[PDB]
């Protein structure tokens, strides 16, 4: 009871980071939709969880890629919950290998899913943003979005243009009160530690913490911003 | 009760930023030492706030730029309340003017008091940080530390030499699970808007939420990181 | 002649920022080959230009975004002027706009010839960066793409993932003593300045400067780094 | 003869790095005035040196921590070669340890000697740049300084502290054609490499090549910029 009813729309909340973002975001008084790819097990897994411990909550299966089968499932999250108030980008495929053997099928893919849907969502949520005057979009961007990785260029790139678009858009909105944020995760568990200060894992509802702080009203005033979730790795 | 009446400190918590901290830490379920320079009467109006709505808080008038008056202060906080688990350095003096007019009085008062002052608090708590595995070091660090201003060459000095203490520092303690993190509050009142992207200057109340946040279990997994509270200025 | 003959690709080269580089870089010794969507007009004026005083280049029109008709182009390169030893991606459209009144066209436009053109010449130069133990990649990333832009959410997404291309690029070749780093312009002609500390607008030449020491041997520890060039705008 | 007999002042020239500088900006053109603690006989020894190849250079013994014995010194150097055009702060004191055994000496020998120092050249040289309409400073800042050190929390403060400085003053002088830079060196020999992606340490000269760029016109639109030379270390 921290949300207030709000409506968040969570992107790759299928699984993993995103799940737990979802159940955190729920907990927090938030009715949330999550939307996948994806397999549907997994999703109404999710939400069967929320509703088992008393939270509002609805599936979505909807390609992230397409230019508006977004538009679609966004109204379809309005009709069934309301305006979104909270957009959580963290839909993403990762497709690893040196710079010379990415291929068009990888490359499209990541950048699809990971920079692309960001892009198609906001367009979507955007006008409802403005005429609110309230709102917190939250874009994952990861920490080899921020200081790159070797065989990774391909998703890092993806995830370093999250984090220009999450800039671009908190410019963009600042004056309507809509704030834009980015999450940086570094190592988590669940499905090496040297350059991790903490010499640990991190866990997914460490990541959520943050989402759901960035979600709230006690960051208000923060917007352009990215945060690191990486146990200090790329300080 | 969020805190679990855990021990902060909080130095420069007489006035403003530092007082709406306190408070905040307070409302969170902790015991606050209040260090300060300090004039008396609002520390002790800051307390009595504190205890007014049911809070536990002492105040210590401490010199942050002696060596170790500071640790006089520091383990009459830890005998008073206990250990400390949250530290929040909120001292300093800002005196402006072009580089060419800053003079020795000027540059050793904000240096002293803004950096100094962090190291000998952090020196003070350190063993303590260690031996219990856990610990949030909170420094002020100002978004004219995080890409400079005219004028208060300094100040700006001091805040981005705290901004390279708070990594040192994260990177030293990473391993014993003691985490430090810096904020970078930008135009705040109270007591231009041009370069916010909010155009409106921001309350203390909204800083106090980001230094709760960092303090708490919520970020257990951030550590050696700058988090701006500016509208997006310095993003 | 300090340049020694190698070879230098400067996609993009066709006009304004790209045909100070491929002026620049040919006056400091090395044969340049200019890429192009392109008018071919002022790619030859270009060759042109070089040759008048006394250098050595080619011209190559290229569709930076189609998955190699680049390699085509690429190994044209190498057969016309030799292996390739400096990479400067400069390829890019601008389209402005409201993130929603972006459009896909817009988007994919921006996006592929700004950001895909790169992967793509990366894609075809690796092997022999590799092979030689040399090498220097440039790209130009925009401040827009360090810091963000309203309205430019697009092009600003693009270049940030141009600097996380940069950086997964470095790390992977840097052992093979192959350099990757980026660029970052502000405000320039030719063809408002407040937030630019200098007051003026910069000239091309001074952007062509930072491309030449980035490209010899005068930065050969230098390596993922992202450098503006922008009177201050993004510091 | 790419300087034209302009002047510079390297503060720790001495020795090491600021020895590279030292001999580089000379074989570039510039008379170089050597600033040391310091032993007179490396520093008479540069200064052979850079005469022995037919260079400009003078040597003065001062404290860059005494308030102005610096600007006795200053005066010195504008006497005996004229006003100051390039002003490298190199002067530096490393004292590591865990942040609890940092003590007092070496807290301000390092804070004074590395902070300190840069101010009151910079106090200096200040209106002589202004009135001329020219000017670059360089600061030697360290990749600790970018992104902390453990062990080396007093040294890192002092050198992200001097990154502070660079870009208030950057921001300070900017109007005035004055630019102000960063230069943040990594591993480097002469008297682990594990988070060095290029597997070696840095020669002295590489960093005098990119404080030699720094200084000249090539950077003339460039100013307030932290510019690693680290082989990809802090990118």
């Amino acid at each position: 009871g921290a949300l207030s009813g709000k409506v968040a729309l969570v992107t790759g909340g299928s699984r993993g980071l995103g799940r737990a973002m979802a159940l955190r975001l729920a907990r927090d008084g938030a009715a949330v939709a999550i939307v996948y790819v994806s397999d549907d097990s997994s999703a109404k897994e999710t939400q069967g969880e929320i509703e088992r411990l008393g939270g509002t909550a609805r599936s979505y299966r909807c390609d992230v890629s397409d230019a508006e089968q977004v538009t679609r499932c966004v109204k379809a999250v309005t009709a069934d919950l309301g305006p979104v108030d909270i957009l959580v980008n963290n839909a993403g495929i990762i497709r690893d290998g040196l710079a010379a053997s990415i291929k068009d099928e990888d490359y499209d893919a990541v950048m699809n899913t990971n920079l692309k849907g960001a892009f198609l969502f906001i367009k979507a949520c955007y006008f409802g943003f403005i005429r609110k005057r309230s709102g917190s979009i939250i874009n994952i961007s990861s920490v080899s979005g921020v200081f790159g990785s070797a065989g990774q260029a391909n998703y890092a790139s993806a995830k370093a243009g999250l984090i220009g678009l999450t800039k671009s858009i908190a410019k963009e909105l600042a004056e309507r009160n809509v704030r834009c944020n980015a999450v940086a995760p570094g190592l988590i568990a669940t499905d090496r530690l040297d350059p991790v200060p903490m010499r640990r894992f991190g866990r997914p509802d460490e990541v959520a913490g943050l989402v759901a702080f960035l979600a709230g009203d006690e960051s208000s005033y923060i917007t352009g911003q990215v945060v690191c979730v990486d146990g200090g790795m790329a300080m």
